[PDB]
């Protein structure tokens, strides 16, 4: 719900980039590690990340999909691309 | 003692997978880093992990074996398999 252009760019480029180097902020992405709260009037369920620049609260509709995307991204980036560069 | 199917799957696949990328939650596996407590009526000794999805409390019967398995897993996965893929 931050929806701020610098914040959006941060979460879109900087954080995924840092994940390539072992900086994985599970608390800011996984709903199982956050506190459920009714932050937003919009329908649905929401959770409150503790991170400063992680958004005030994030939707938890399909969070297993976010975790799956994190798994695939870690695989590809950390292992496949880096080893391909080494080769 | 969570013994919940999503939680079991999490601890069986997601956490070991993330350990490949430097996310090693020693506090949730090593009993030396946890607080001893009599959570469960079942006989034995138990400790209380601080993790949210680490189980309410874990047995500490042979925890040196858990640490040894962690050592072997780190070795194999992080070093041997990744370097084999590079080769």
């Amino acid at each position: 719900r931050d929806s701020d252009f610098p914040s959006i760019l941060r979460r879109v480029f900087y954080r995924p980039y840092l994940q390539i180097f072992g900086q994985i902020p599970q608390e800011d992405m996984d709903v199982a590690l956050m506190e459920h709260s009714n932050c937003s009037s919009e329908p649905g369920f929401w959770a409150h990340p503790p991170g400063a620049q992680a958004g005030t609260c994030v939707s938890q509709y399909a969070n297993w999909l976010v975790v799956l995307l994190l798994v695939i991204f870690l695989l590809v980036a950390n292992i496949l691309l880096v080893n391909l560069l080494i080769a």
